[PDB]
C-alpha cells in the first residue's frame, strides 16, 4: 500500500465497481467499434480519411494544451470554504462579512513565480496564494502571495522584473547578470530581497506559510464611510521551512512535492486552514503615515496597526480534474464586491487591467463562463452578448441595449463607489527614492536573530557570486545602505567565492 | 399591429410583464450602480482605469464577432423533429429509423452559397438545407443542398470553384470572367449550371424548395448487408419560384426576405414539412450503372430507381437567440451513426476532412461542447481531454488512456464499419471526361418545356454577356455540346447583348 | 472593352506576357505534379491521407476568413501621400507638419458603419474616413468620419447604440423599434440624427464627401505650449449626394458602388484629393465656451473659429491585394506622434483603449507587424518580446529588460506629454442633459433651406413609421424640442403613414 | 572569466560599443519619454487610460506565451549545413543529393519527450533529433529520434501512450501505474523499453547520441525506380552516456545541461557533426523479409543490410533569439521533396497529418511564413490565400483559381508520386501480435555484455517497483517472454524492492 495520491486510479475503479464501463464514442456521440487499429486498405496498406475516428481523436490531441500563465505557472489547487468568526461590519458592508457563522465557498491556487509548468516545487521564490470567494455580490478575488510586500512599486517596471527573473532571450538560461543588474539598479527591492533569501524563502509545502493581500485596499460600510486596510491570513499549521540542502534533494527527488503534500493532506482528513486578519488605517492616519501608505514595499507595523481577526480559511476538497478546475482558474483583482474597493497603490492600479486582459488571451473571451470561474452564486445579467465559445443561452431574447423601454436589467445605485477627492498635476511622479532601507534595517536587526542573519548572507552570496564584479560591487553597496555589517558580511563571503 | 417578427420585443416584454427587471451586473456577477456615465475626474476630465464596468462591457463588445462561414454564410435557422412513417429497416439498422412513429429532434439551417453575412436572400444561387438529427447513437448530420447534384466531381477543385464564385482578390468585386472561365474550362458544371439558371435558381423562401443529399451513401442493416442510396426530402408546401423581376425588387426591399418568411410562418403555426425519400441501388447495380454512380454531377433516374418514402421532417420552433442557436451550429457529414456510411464519392471523401477542420477554426477545438452542437441524446465517453474552453467536468478523473485495467469506456464491436474490397493502382485518376452532356440533354429536352428553355437561355446570356468573348465562345461550345439549339439560343442573345 | 476594374485579370496577364508561369507548389515549396485529381486507390476508390497536396490546400482554405470589423466592416481603400502646403509649426511640433512641401505616405479606408461584409454601399448611414500617416516618429491614425459630430458623448453608451443599429438578437433582422427606442431615450442624438437623414446621408461615392477628425484634440509646439484643434479634410471634388430613388436602385444594381468608383477613378489617373484644415481653440477660450468644448455632439462655429489650411491629402494608388492591404488595416487613435495629444473627450478617451484591444482579437497579438500596419519609416526598438506569429528577428539577443547597463533602447525626454492640471471628485458625472437642441435648431433653420427641411422630414418619417406609436410620439417630442415646426412636419407625415 | 553562455550580454554590449543605443519606442514607432513611472493624477493618485505607454507594453507581455509542443516540449536548437560526400543518385533523384560537395542549409532541434518547458535535461527518456533541409525543391524535414524504433506500431495508440507517459488527469503527477499498465498491456514496446532502460537512455548531452529516421522511407530516382531505405546519422563525437548517479545530480544542479553543452561548444568552434548513412531494401527483398519491413518496432540487421554513407550534418551556428528561431520551429514529416516518399508504415502515415494539424494550432494557420519555417531556398507559388497573420504580398493580385487561362502557376509533371499496387480488403487489421520478442532477445543476449544486462534490469526494477503487484507480474512475464533470465533478474530485484 502507498500514499493516497498514488492510488488515484485504484480508487476510481473501486468507487465504480458496481457499474458497467461506458460505451466509447467519438466527440459527436458516435460509438466506436475499434480504437486500437486504423482503417487501412490492406494489412500493410495506407490510411484512409474515412477513418474519422482517428481524426476525431487525434485532432483534439493536437489542441490539448493552451498557454501557460506568464507568471505563477507551476501551481497546486484545492477547494474549501470561508467562515466568519468576528464582526467587522463597521468597516465593510460586503455580504461576505454579513454575520458571524456565515460561510462562503472558496477556491485556492498556490504557485511559485518564475518557473514554468515542469519546474520543481522546492526552490527559492515567492509563493502565490490566490483566493476566490463566490459571494452573492459576485466573486471576490484576493490575489495574494506568501509575503506582505513586493520588489517594486510601479507597474511599468513589472514586465522588466519578470524578464529579469526568467530566461535569457538568446540562451534560454537563468542569468544571474539579469537578476542582479536589476535589483542593484532598483534598490527598492531591498526589502522583499531580504525576505526572499531568509529561511521562509523555501517553505516546506504550501500549508506552512502565511498569505497577505500585500496591497492596501479600501473598505466601505453601510453609512458610506471608508478606511484603508491590509489583509493577513496566517497558517494554523505553523511556519515550517526547508533547509537549502533538503530543498535541493527534493528538487530532483520529487519535483511535485508541494502538489503531493497538499493533495495527500486533504485526502487523509488533515484539512489545512488559515486565520484571516485585517489591519485598519483611517483616512486621517493615511495622511500622517511616515512612508507612503500605498507603497507596496512598506508594511504597516504591528504595534501601531494591530491585527483584527475576521474568519478562517479551510481547504477540505481536492480537485477532480486538475486541468478543468485548477489550470483554468482565473483570479481578477478587479473582481471586487460592493464594500471592498482599491487603493491608489500604483501596482494594484496596474493589476486592475492586466489580469482580465491576459485571461481573454490565455483562456478565451468568455473565460468567465468556465465553471470554476463562473459567479455561480450571483445572477449575471447585462447587455454583453456573443463572443467565442458562447455557452449559456446568451441571455436569451432580452433587449441588449441600455437604456430601453422593455424592462431588461437595471443599475443598482447603492452599489456606486466611494467618492474621494484628488488634486495634483497629471504627470509621472518619480517614486524610486522613497525610503528604501528603513524597514529593511528593522527586519535585519530586530526580527532576525544572529543565526538567521548568518544564513541570509550565505544564501545571497551563494547566488550573487556568479554576477559580474561591477554588479556585485553595486549590489553590496545597496546592502551596506541597509546596515554596514549586512554588506560587509556578504562581501567577506563574495571575497572567498571569487577565489 | 404588424407581422410577428416585428413584435419580438413587444411579446418579450409582455411575457415578462409580471416579474421585476433583473439586476444589471458585470460579467463577474457584480451589480453596477450606473452604466450611462463613465468614471472621470471632474465633469470635463479624463477617463480612469478604475472604471472596470466600462472595460468589462467594451472588452466583450470588441469580441462579439467570429469568422463567418467560408461558404454558406447567409443563413436562416429553425428546429423541429423527424418522424418515421414507413419501414426501411431491411436496408438500414440506423436507430433513427428503428420503428414507425419514432421521433428524433432535428435542427436545420437554410443558406445561400456565395454571399457574405449581409447579402440579400433573393439572389440566384444554390441553397443550403442542412439537417442535424440528434439520435441515440450520436448525432447524424445530413448536410445537403436544394439540388441532387453539384458543379464539380473532385474535391481538389472545390477551393478554386469557390474563389471563382466570390470576390476578385484585387478589386474585391464579383467577377464574371472568373465565373465563366472556370465553368467553361470545366464542362462537368453543365448539369448543375443548367439547373441553376432555370426557374428553381431563385426559390420563394426556404419553404418552397426540395432538399437532397446529392452524394451517394451506404446503408447497413442488422445482417451486415449493404446497399447504396440517395436522400431526397421534398417540400410539402409546393415548388414555387420568384421571377427575376420580383427577386431584384426584394433584393433591396427586404434583403432578409427568406429569414423573415420562415420565422413568421412558424410563429403563426403554419409549420413547414418535407417528405424524406430514399433511392436504393444494389452493389451489383452499381457495377452495371452506365455512369459512375458516385459521380456527384449525376442523378439516379426515377424510372429505374423509384423514390422510397421514409418519414417526415417538420419545423415547428423558432430560435431564441439567433447567434447561439443558428450562427454557432456545426454540421459534419462524418457524423454518421451505425447504419449509415460513406460511399467512395471523391467529393464526399473531402467533406469528411473539411467540416470538422473548419469548425475547429471558426468555433473552437471544443465546438461540440456548444449546446446546439452537443450530442445530447447519447453518452459521450472517450479518451479526449482538455482543449481551450472546456465546459463539462472534462470527464472527471477517469483513466485517460486506452487500453487500461481500470474500466474506462470500451469499444462496441457491433459498430464496426462494413468491409468492401478494392483493387487498383494508388494514383490520381482523371475524372474530367466522364459523360458531361447526357443527363443534361435529357433535362433540357424532356424535363423543361418550350417556355422554360427560353427562360433558361436568357438568364444564362444575361450573366454570360459581361465576360470576355473568348470565354463566351467556349461556354457556348460546351452548351452546343449538350444540344445544338441550346448554344444557338444563347449565342443569338449574346450577339445582341454585345451591341 | 469594359471599365478598368473588370479588366483586372486581363491586365495582370498582359503585364506578365513576357515571362513563363511560375511552378505550382504546396505551401512547403514542394512542386505539385497534379492538383486536379485526388489520390485514390483505383479510379472509383477512397481518398488517401498520403494525399498531402489536398490537405495542404484544403487546410488553408478552411482558415481563409478572419473576424470582420465589429463596426465599419464594409470598406474601400487606397494609398497616397499627405503634403504640407501651409505652416502650422507654431501650434504643433509634429514631424508630419515640419515644413511646407513635406510628404508623408498615407493609407485610407472608406466605410459605412452598420452593414456587415456583404451589405450595399449606397445606404443611409455615416461613412468612415480613416487616415494613417506613416511618420518618422511612428504612425499617426486620424480615424475620422464624414461628419464633425456623433450620436452620443459617452463611450459607455457605445456598445448599446451599435447593438440598436445592428440586428435583433432573436430574429437577426434590422429592428426599427430598437433604432428609435434608443435615439428617443437619448436626445443628444438629435444633432447627428438630423445630419444623417439630410441629403448628405447617402454620398455619391467616397470622393464626394468630407472627412472630419470630429474629436477635439491637443497640439503641442516646441516651446511646450498647447491648444485644442479640430481636423477637417474637405473634398476637392465637390459635395455630391445620391437621391433616395437612385440609392435604392444601385443597392441591387451595384452593391459595391463606392468600391468600384474609388478603384476606377484611381486607375484612370483621376486621383481624388482632400484639403486638410484645422480649427484652433486656446486653453482660455475653452474655459468660457458656451458648451462643453469636448462634447462630441457639438461643433465649433466657423465665424468664431475659422478654418486654417494645413496641406493636401491625395489618393493615387489602388491596393494590389485587397485582403492584406485593406481588410487587415488597423487604425488606432492611440497612435499619436509627439505634438498631437488627446483632449479630455469622454468618447475619445474610450477610443484610446478600444482600438488596440479589438485589433489583437481581430488580427492577433502581433497585428502591428503586418506590413500595412508597420511603422516602416520609424525604428521600432523596445523591450516587448514574443507573441503569436512573431515575424522579424524579435529584436535579436538584445537585453530585454529596462533599466539595464548594456545599452539597450533609452527613452527620449523631449517626447513627454503636455502636463495639465485637473481637479475634482472622481465620480460618474451626468452629461445626458447638456444642451441637446441649440446647434440643431441653427442647422434646421439657417443651414438648410425650404426644400431641404422638407426632404429631411420625409426621410425621418419614412423610417420612423415602422416603430411603435409610443416610440413615435417621443421622438417627435424630441424633434419639437428643436423646433415646433420640425416635429409638427414629422408628425403630419406620420399621421398619413399610419393610414 | 566564465563560459561563453553566461557572457552573452557581455559580448552583445561589446559588439555594439561603437554605436549609440536606439530610441526606445512603442510598438507603433512612437518614442516614449519615460517608461519607468506611470501616468497618474498626483504622485499618490490613480492610473489613467491615456497612459498608452503602460497599456501597449503590458498587453503584449500578457501575450508573450503560446502553447508548448504537446510532446518534445523541452528542446535546444542550432543551425549549420548538410554536405554530400557519396553518390546515391542511383536510388534518389532528390536535389539535396544531386552531386558530391553539394551543401544545403539545415536546422536541428534536440529534445526530450515527456517533460514540459521547465523540466530537466538529464533524465531517462528518448531524444528528438529533428532536421530541416532547406532544398531548392522546398523543405525536407527528417523528423528523427535517438532510436531506430518506437514503442508501438499503430498511430491510434499514440495519444494513449503519451497520456500514460505524462501526468495523471486528477493529481497532475507522474503515475508509474499508468506507465507500466500500458507497457505491460502492449508488449510490442519490449524492444524500445530495453533500449530506453539501457545506458543510452540518458545521453551525455546532444553531441554524443546518434540520429535515426526509424521509419522505412521510399527513394525514387530519375528513371522512376524506387527502393525502401532507412536513415542513420551517427555522431562523429562518440557515444557517451550519463550514469544514473550523475544524471540525477545534474537534474538539480543544471536543469539545462544539454542546452548549455551545445551552445558553449558551438561558441568555441568545437562544432559537432554527424555522418548520414542509409540502408536499402529493394521491393523484392521486402516481400521476403521475415517480419514486416514497415513495422516501426523492427530494425533491419546490419549484416543483411549494411550502412551506405551519404554525407555529413554539421552545426556551426547558434540561435540569436531562442523563441523566434527554436520555439517557433515547425517540422512536418510531410515536407518531402521529389525523390523521397513515405512508406506504408502505419505510424508514419499518421504523422503525415498530425504535425501540420498541430502546427496550425500551436503557431497558426500561416506558420510556414515564419522566417525559420520559410522554404527560403525555394519559391512558393500557388492558389492558397488569406489566413490569420498573412505577412508577404499574399501573392499579390495574381489569379487565385486553377485551372485558368491567365498564366498563374502550373503543375510540374515530373514531380508525380511513384505508383505502387495495393490489393486487399479495406478494414482494420490487427497488428498487436507481430513478433514482439525476436529482435529483443538478440539485443539482450548478443548486443549487451554481462555488465550491461545487469544495469538494464536494475534501471527497470527501480521504476517498476512503484507499480501495483498485478502490473509488475504482467510486465515481468513480458520480460520472461524475451528470455527467461531477463524476467528472472527483474523478478529477483522486485522481490527485494517490495521489502
Ligand atoms: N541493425 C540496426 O539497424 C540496429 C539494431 N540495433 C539492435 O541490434 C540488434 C541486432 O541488430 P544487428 O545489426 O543484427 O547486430 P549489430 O551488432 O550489427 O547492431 C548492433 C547495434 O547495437 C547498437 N547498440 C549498442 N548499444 C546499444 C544500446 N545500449 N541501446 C541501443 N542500441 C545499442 C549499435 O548502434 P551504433 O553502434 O550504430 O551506435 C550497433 O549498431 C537488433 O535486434 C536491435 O535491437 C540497434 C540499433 C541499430
Amino acid at each position: 500500500n502507498r500514499d493516497p495520491a498514488s492510488d488515484q486510479m485504484k480508487h476510481w475503479k473501486e468507487q465504480r465497481a458496481a457499474q458497467k464501463p461506458d460505451v466509447l464514442t467519438t466527440g459527436g456521440g458516435n460509438p466506436v467499434g475499434d480504437k486500437l487499429n486504423s482503417l487501412t486498405v490492406g494489412p500493410r496498406g495506407p490510411l484512409l480519411v474515412q477513418d474519422v475516428v482517428f481524426t476525431d481523436e487525434m485532432a483534439h490531441f493536437d489542441r490539448e494544451r493552451i498557454p501557460e500563465r506568464v507568471v505563477h505557472a507551476k501551481g497546486a489547487g484545492a477547494f474549501g470554504y470561508f467562515e466568519v468568526t468576528h464582526d467587522i461590519t463597521r468597516y465593510s458592508k460586503a455580504k461576505v462579512f454579513e454575520h458571524i457563522g456565515k460561510r462562503t465557498p472558496i477556491a485556492v491556487r498556490f504557485s511559485t513565480v518564475a518557473g514554468e509548468s515542469g519546474s520543481a516545487d522546492t526552490v527559492r521564490d515567492p509563493r502565490g496564494f490566490a483566493v476566490k470567494f463566490y459571494t452573492e455580490d459576485g466573486n471576490w478575488d484576493l490575489v495574494g502571495n506568501n509575503t506582505p510586500i513586493f520588489f517594486i512599486r510601479d507597474a511599468l517596471l513589472f514586465p522588466s522584473f519578470i524578464h529579469s527573473q526568467k530566461r535569457n532571450p538568446q540562451t534560454h538560461l537563468k542569468d544571474p547578470d539579469m537578476v542582479w543588474d536589476f535589483w542593484s539598479l532598483r534598490p527598492e527591492s531591498l526589502h522583499q530581497v531580504s525576505f526572499l533569501f531568509s529561511d521562509r524563502g523555501i517553505p516546506d509545502g504550501h500549508r506552512h506559510m502565511n498569505g497577505y493581500g500585500s496591497h492596501t485596499f479600501k473598505l466601505v460600510n453601510a453609512n458610506g464611510e471608508a478606511v484603508y486596510c491590509k489583509f493577513h491570513y496566517k497558517t494554523d499549521q505553523g511556519i515550517k521551512n526547508l533547509s537549502v540542502e533538503d530543498a535541493a534533494r527534493l528538487a530532483h527527488e520529487d519535483p511535485d512535492y508541494g502538489l503531493r503534500d497538499l493533495f495527500n493532506a486533504i485526502a487523509t482528513g488533515n484539512y489545512p486552514s488559515w486565520t484571516l486578519y485585517i489591519q485598519v488605517m483611517t483616512f486621517s492616519e493615511a495622511e500622517i503615515f511616515p512612508f507612503n501608505p500605498f507603497d507596496l514595499t512598506k508594511v504597516w507595523p504591528h504595534g501601531d496597526y494591530p491585527l483584527i481577526p475576521v474568519g478562517k480559511l479551510v481547504l477540505n476538497r481536492n480537485p477532480v480534474n486538475y486541468f478543468a478546475e485548477v489550470e483554468q482558474l482565473a483570479f481578477d483583482p478587479s473582481n471586487m464586491p460592493p464594500g471592498i474597493e482599491p487603493s491608489p497603490d500604483k501596482m494594484l492600479q496596474g493589476r486592475l487591467f492586466a489580469y482580465p486582459d491576459t485571461h481573454r488571451h490565455r483562456l478565451g473571451p468568455n473565460y468567465l463562463q468556465i465553471p470554476v470561474n463562473c459567479p455561480y452564486r450571483a445572477r449575471v445579467a447585462n447587455y454583453q452578448r456573443d463572443g467565442p465559445m458562447c455557452m449559456m443561452d446568451n441571455q436569451g431574447g432580452a433587449p441588449n441595449y441600455y437604456p430601453n423601454s422593455f424592462s431588461a436589467p437595471e443599475h443598482q445605485p447603492s452599489a456606486l463607489e466611494h467618492r474621494t477627492h484628488f488634486s495634483g498635476d497629471v504627470q509621472r511622479f518619480n517614486s524610486a527614492n522613497d525610503d528604501n532601507v528603513t524597514q529593511v534595517r528593522t527586519f535585519y536587526l530586530k526580527v532576525l536573530n544572529e543565526e538567521q542573519r548568518k544564513r541570509l548572507c550565505e544564501n545571497i552570496a551563494g547566488h550573487l557570486k556568479d554576477a559580474q564584479l561591477f554588479i556585485q560591487k553595486k549590489a553590496v553597496k545597496n546592502f551596506s545602505d541597509v546596515h554596514p555589517e549586512y554588506g560587509s558580511r556578504i562581501q567577506a563571503l563574495l571575497d572567498k567565492y571569487n577565489e
